């Protein structure tokens, strides 16, 4: 490609949980200035998550495209982490949602049903050039 | 088992980054005088130019001005590390410069369990 998203990042399918986001990068004006480009890390059950390492992975998220150099300025206030799986014995499709916030929650361990489960970010987050 | 969470109230026992900073804003006036914070580090790990701003961003968080942003870091800061030469019996230091490609954390476990990488610093910083 003429952008080819990802220098070395796995060419299989993650092995243990990680995370996925999806971000669409707008200005103020309400002007989308970057499309969602996939982007995985992976993380650990037993990890805190707040909104200021949320911020942190996003801003990360955008040095693999073009816009490598801008900065998160405000995170959509609505946006959610949300994960999906099959549990093994209800035999349903469940999905959990966890707010994003200061203090923030603890990545669950749903091990049992998935070895490598997707944490979903998917936001609009207002960005600036450093 | 890896190099610890909240970090401890005493020693570290792993290698460790030193963070002494000095917060000016674009005119040089100063906001926060040297403020230290220490943050395990791993041998083994390439410190880029950009991976020591994020550091003393970090480090600002737990001051008046978390919610502001490293804007420029002062181009001569280096990162330093005293330790005794067990071989030589003398103290030894080494110096690493802040580039975009960066140094490798070397492994001083012959020497000392938990080195102190000094990083003293004057930065640019401004609100987000």
């Amino acid at each position: 490609g003429k952008y080819k998203k990802g220098d070395d990042a796995s060419y299989f399918e993650p092995t243990g949980p990680y995370l996925m986001v999806n971000v669409t990068g707008v200005d103020g004006k309400g002007n989308e200035l970057l499309s969602p480009h996939y982007v995985e890390f992976p993380i650990k059950p037993g990890t805190t998550l707040t909104k200021e390492k949320i911020e942190y992975y996003v801003e990360w998220a955008l040095d693999a495209t073009a816009y490598k150099e801008f900065r998160v300025v405000e995170l959509d206030p609505s946006a959610k982490i949300e994960v999906t799986y099959y549990d093994k014995n209800k035999k349903k499709e469940e999905t959990k949602s966890f707010p994003i916030t200061e203090k923030g929650f603890v990545v669950p361990d749903l091990s049992e049903h998935i070895k490598n489960p997707g944490f979903n970010l998917i936001t609009k987050v207002v960005i600036e050039k450093k």
